[PDB]
């Protein structure tokens, strides 16, 4: 158990970098351009690597010159691979990401291209036994509840310091995604889905979300410039400041670099407190740097 | 491998990325959204009427510059699946390989582009001396860096001064940004195409206006070609009679992206064909008009 395990998307991010956002039936050229490996879980994978954490990516990609582009990229960060669904049909998904400069928002525009997501039967194949952590972004509902009930079940036949500690992701405010809130150790609702259900802050997201996560977890919501709190057994709200940029002029996967440095901090055996504030500090810089090298 | 002398047509000009995003309703900035399609298209002027001219029967090469990378990759493999020859491209050490962000608002119709960088350097007139010119019989220029350009079209001038008739290469130049440096490339070439958004920016109506208003700019004995849309195209050479097609409009308009490099390729293959610029405008009319009801290239002949 040394390896962190992310299980979700890898996306090929193709990057506009703007001056400003372009009004609708408007002809703006952009300042410069770049090819990113995304995807949530794959940017986490990239963060957990340069914290120095050995970690692996799971999720389905489809041969073909994208791929290549997409595992050259995971090798050349250190990310093992050798988890990875590949898939006879689909085509691998690509998003359009427009980022304003000026106040480093990214729009995105994706192509879900209907690859086969991992499924149970996928997950049923790996050796749980080299994961200290499994990060699990939320999908495909049914079949991750599925995988969940695998790692519990590991959990139970074995002893309290060779546990695999489980975080799972609630980012698209999707009703199906909301039964994973659910599983896990630690928690992550985005501000999103926290607004879609009524809630104008993230201690009134913790308060009211609380009796819908498992006995003993941990749940965390980041809310951008307020920068993020938590909340666990003890009832006792946690919060952190941001860590913003004097310039802010990347946004696009600063939750994927919050995630992967609560992640990091935790399974460093840091409290709740420290990695909300590690996870605000390491997702600040981020921001104020094109895509992820100098965060650390 | 072996091209033989005088046998292809070659295009100077851009190669471009397009990257074709359809969406419900625009998105708004910081937000995430799915397309209802996506499509990664091979674009640009010389690029668009390379296509064309493979389509038509004709060997063909493109010039254009590239950086070494996965966007070049792409541009190449899909310029061989149209059967483009790609010898000549001019790769570059620094800059990006331009890619192009558009995306569609399927309820209105409306198109918003985020238009490739400026990083890539332009084909100069020194990248052009090192072309071995006896394999073309007919080289067309989409007037960019025109300065640059001006002296290609010099060394093509040297090279045929030198050559019987019968060895001579054909020339053709593309003024379509209403761009003041470009307006130079008019007294260049045996073949001048004129965009209807540059004759509308100098203030001309119509076709007509637009040809009896430039014709002084042309070298002498050249053809000055304006396609106007639905109205068709004319050309006027140094006879001074004005020739005329009207318009080959589709059942249904589908996709007229190209449209004015397929009537450039099709009046450009027509001509090295030995067909007449009556001839020539009708079958560009006719070719164009023909693609506007079809999705892309495929079928277009
Ligand atoms: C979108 C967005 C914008 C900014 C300015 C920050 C910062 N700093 C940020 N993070 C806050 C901490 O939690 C992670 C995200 N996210
Ligand atoms: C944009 C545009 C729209 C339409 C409907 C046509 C036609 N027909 C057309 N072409 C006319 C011939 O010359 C080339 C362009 N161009």
């Amino acid at each position: 158990g040394s390896q962190i395990l992310c299980v979700g998307l890898v996306v090929l991010d193709v990057i506009s970098l703007v001056d400003k956002y372009p009004k609708e039936d408007s002809e703006i050229r952009c300042l410069s351009q770049r090819w990113q490996r995304g995807g949530n879980a794959s940017n986490s994978c990239t963060v957990l690597s340069l914290l120095g954490a050995p970690c692996a990516f799971m999720g389905s990609m489809a041969p073909g010159h994208v791929a290549d582009f997409l595992v050259a990229d995971f090798r050349r960060r250190g990310v093992d691979v050798s988890q990875v669904a590949w898939q006879s049909k689909g085509d691998t998904p690509s998003s359009c990401c427009i980022i304003n400069n000026s106040n480093g928002n990214r729009t995105i525009v994706l192509h879900d291209t209907s690859l086969p997501d991992v499924s149970a039967t996928d997950f049923e194949k790996v050796d749980l036994t080299q994961f200290k952590w499994i990060h699990i972004e939320g999908r495909n509902a049914s079949e991750q509840v599925k995988m969940l009930q695998r790692i519990d079940a590991h959990n139970t036949r074995q002893p309290p310091e060779q546990k695999i500690r489980v975080s799972v992701e609630v980012e698209k405010p999707r009703e199906e995604l909301f039964q994973l809130f659910g599983y896990g150790d630690v928690v992550f609702v985005s501000k999103d889905v926290a607004k879609h259900l009524g809630f104008q802050s993230a201690e009134e997201a913790l308060r009211g979300l609380y009796g819908r996560v498992r006995k003993g977890a941990v749940l965390v919501c980041a809310w951008a410039e307020e920068g993020a709190d938590a909340l666990g057994p003890d009832g006792k709200l946690l919060h952190s400041d941001a860590f913003p940029p004097p310039r802010v002029v990347d946004t696009l996967g600063a939750g994927d670099t919050f995630n992967a440095s609560v992640i990091f901090s935790l399974s460093q055996g840091r409290s709740v407190q420290e990695a909300l504030r590690f996870g605000c500090q390491v997702a600040g810089k981020k921001c104020g740097l094109q895509g992820f090298d100098g965060i650390v």
